[PDB]
């Protein structure tokens, strides 16, 4: 199990523009296109992102290409963030995956706002961090994904994904 397989499980794969749980236009493996309500403004961003006239549809290859960038972008934002980096360096490989997962779904800024949880993870207080992570809009909105991420932090294993 690795971050790519983990995220492919949490996000799924769609070759046509679709709306996320939050109602935003997305494509491929969890690639947010735009928060704008316009389907044309999504189709625009999509064509810009791919380099071609897609008419809202992409190939598997194109999807994995966006996935590689977003994962790379996710990790790099973590390493660039003063708040996130120290937490990441302090974690093992599995838990590192879990933090990358969060950043991919919610953005560096969003994750950076989980001040108390991060602090608890940095101090290795697993059970407590798990409780604090669940008191969030995040958990309430995507509860099954969130429990899986939370379990990963709590246990330090890939069980939630097996
Ligand atoms: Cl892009
Ligand atoms: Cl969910």
């Amino acid at each position: 199990m690795n971050i790519f397989e983990m995220l492919r499980i949490d996000e799924g794969l769609r070759l046509k523009i679709y709306k996320d749980t939050e109602g935003y236009y997305t494509i491929g493996i969890g690639h947010l296109l735009t928060k704008s309500p316009s389907l044309n403004a999504a189709k625009s961003e999509l064509d810009k992102a791919i380099g071609r006239n897609t008419n809202g549809v992409i190939t598997k290859d194109e999807a994995e290409k966006l996935f590689n960038q977003d994962v790379d972008a996710a990790v790099r934002g973590i390493l660039r963030n003063a708040k996130l980096k120290p937490v990441y360096d302090s974690l093992n490989a599995v838990r590192r995956a879990a933090l990358i997962n969060m950043v991919f779904q919610m953005g560096e800024t969003g994750v950076a706002g989980f001040t108390n949880s991060l602090r608890m993870l940095q101090q290795k207080r697993w059970d407590e961090a798990a409780v604090n992570l669940a008191k969030s809009r995040w958990y309430n909105q995507t509860p099954n994904r969130a429990k899986r991420v939370i379990t990963t932090f709590r246990t330090g294993t890939w069980d939630a994904y097996k």
